[PDB]
């Protein structure tokens, strides 16, 4: 009252992989003194408030106000556990379509609430991390940025480029690319038809193939320069690469006594993400193999942690302080989740990738193609392949030096500075 900031409105899908990439970008933008506000359901309000971001609650009467954060996706993964071992084409129909039906339900539920919040907050910029189009954002008249927190293969979508979600070779011939595009379009025809009718009901022009509209302003993604798909040309039109969106801040308990770190031996973080460990039978299988390893494991045990025991070379908990753990381990065993994958590299750690579904398969392929890890299907991987791959990566000086240099390049990237200049040029013209 007696004395170039902006108000930034973040709309993430209600899951860790979207929320944690938005918190990571918000932390980076708050260093420039921007005010970041989050539109999230009630169960996510106090957890996001612990990072000193303002929260605008959106109603979702299909999920209780006080539900555990891991129950929604955990229950879903348990309900579809039989699909996790199937080929990527069986998964697309039996799992990814059921999964995107829940994204579409949530989009419809929140979309009608966003216009009132936009009128009240009057943000300068909207940032959305969603897998489907939001009409309230398209129609807001405000500049908006689409945030890609998953592997970025989908952004390269174009003639002769393999579609995402199948772990396809970057060498895939145009005949195979079309075969997969036709499989996707036939598989999605009913879901897309219903979703396009909803877009039309709100005055938005559907996409021919996609059900996620690109921002006409800017599209920001999280992927290391050293890993990016330069095989398919430069950074795509109206896209912007950040090497990472690692929050760094994590105010959650460690999950276990820190005295485990005093135990002598190589340390391995074994996390299948925020929902992968909900396949109890897979976790009991992988824990039985790793119990034969001479190394020490910290395990992200997930929603059903009370249904299974870890052997004595291991410690774990339902949910861990992964920001606290990563710098203190030697190797990560993960599912190829794009946050976990990039967090592992930020800290300069090699990885064993066990993809469950979707974009994980593309990070499985990428770990092998860029020689920064080893990839296997978790349900079929043999005892010998998994234990020998752990020793191989721990003792491979050339691959460890490779991932250390990638870690340094990620941590020392100044791309957020160029991002900040772009969003300022966009806000100046559009209000
Ligand atoms: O024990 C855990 C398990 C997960 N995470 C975080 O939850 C997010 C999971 O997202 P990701 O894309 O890695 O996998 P998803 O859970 O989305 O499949 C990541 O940011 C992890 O850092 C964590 O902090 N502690
Ligand atoms: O939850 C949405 C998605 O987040 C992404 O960052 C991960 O790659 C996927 O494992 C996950 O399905
Ligand atoms: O490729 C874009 C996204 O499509 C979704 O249907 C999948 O569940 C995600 O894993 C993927 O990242």
């Amino acid at each position: 009252l007696y004395d170039p900031f902006m108000k930034i409105f973040f709309i993430p899908m209600d899951a860790f992989g979207h929320v944690n990439a938005c918190i990571g970008l918000a932390r980076m933008l708050s260093e420039f003194e921007h005010q970041c506000i989050f539109a999230v359901p009630k169960r996510w309000c106090k957890p996001i408030e612990e990072y000193n971001f303002k929260v605008e609650i959106v109603k979702d009467p299909t999920v209780p106000d006080d539900q555990d954060l891991q129950k929604k996706n955990g229950d879903f993964v348990n309900r579809y556990s039989h699909t996790l071992s199937k080929t990527p084409r069986e998964q697309f129909i039996e799992l990814l379509i059921p999964s995107i039906n829940r994204d579409i339900h949530y989009a419809k539920i929140i979309d009608g609430q966003i216009p009132t919040i936009l009128e009240s907050i009057d943000p300068d910029l909207i940032i959305i991390d969603f897998y489907v189009t939001l009409p309230s954002v398209v129609n807001s008249g405000k500049p908006w940025i689409h945030l890609t927190s998953c592997n970025p293969l989908n952004l390269y979508a174009g003639p002769n480029v393999p579609p995402s979600c199948f772990g396809l070779s970057i060498d895939t011939d145009p005949d195979t690319v079309i075969s997969y595009k036709q499989f996707i379009a036939e598989s999605m025809k009913d879901v897309k038809s219903d979703f396009d009718e909803w877009l039309v009901s709100k005055g938005v022009k559907p996409e021919p193939f996609a059900i996620s509209k690109s921002s006409p302003y800017l599209n920001v993604y999280s992927f290391p320069s050293d890993l990016d798909y330069s095989e398919f040309g430069p950074v795509p039109d109206k896209c912007f690469r950040l090497d990472h969106m690692v929050r760094l801040v994590q105010e959650d308990p460690l999950g276990f006594d820190e005295k485990f770190f005093d135990r002598p031996g190589k340390k391995i973080l074994f996390s299948l993400g925020s929902m992968g460990a909900a396949d109890v039978e897979l976790m009991k299988r992988l824990v039985g193999i790793l119990g034969k390893s001479k190394h020490l494991f910290i395990v992200s045990k997930g929603l059903f942690h009370d249904k299974y025991e870890l052997p004595e070379n291991m410690i774990g908990a339902k949910f861990l302080n992964q920001m606290a753990i990563l710098p203190r381990v030697d190797l990560v065993i993960h599912h190829g989740g794009n946050n976990t994958f990039v967090e592992s590299l930020y800290f300069g750690k090699p990885s064993i990738v066990l993809p469950l579904f979707g974009d994980q398969h593309d990070n499985g392929r990428r770990a092998e193609d860029k020689k920064i890890g080893r990839s296997f299907r978790p349900h079929h991987v043999t005892e010998d392949e998994l234990l020998m791959a752990i020793d191989e990566l721990l003792n491979d000086k050339e691959l460890n030096n490779r991932v250390l240099k990638i870690g340094e390049n990620i941590r020392n990237s100044k791309s957020i500075d160029d991002f900040n200049k772009k969003i300022e040029e966009i806000i100046k013209v559009h209000k």
